[PDB]
């Protein structure tokens, strides 16, 4: 699973890093507790978006 950091999370990821992880990682902790979101290309397009 590909992911986008949107808090960092020492050890791991910092935010705005896109990184490839576990598929269970990402699903019941990374996504469960909004670390970080799917780093899809429509995510990042939407994510962009909002930056700008
Ligand atoms: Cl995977
Ligand atoms: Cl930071
Ligand atoms: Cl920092
Ligand atoms: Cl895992
Ligand atoms: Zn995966
Ligand atoms: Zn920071
Ligand atoms: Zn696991």
């Amino acid at each position: 699973m590909k992911v986008i950091f949107l808090k960092d999370v020492k050890g791991m990821g910092k935010k705005g890093e896109i990184k490839n992880v576990a598929d269970g990682y990402a699903n019941n902790f990374l996504f469960k507790q909004g670390l970080a979101i799917e780093a899809t290309p429509a995510n990042l397009k939407a994510l962009e978006a909002q930056k700008q």
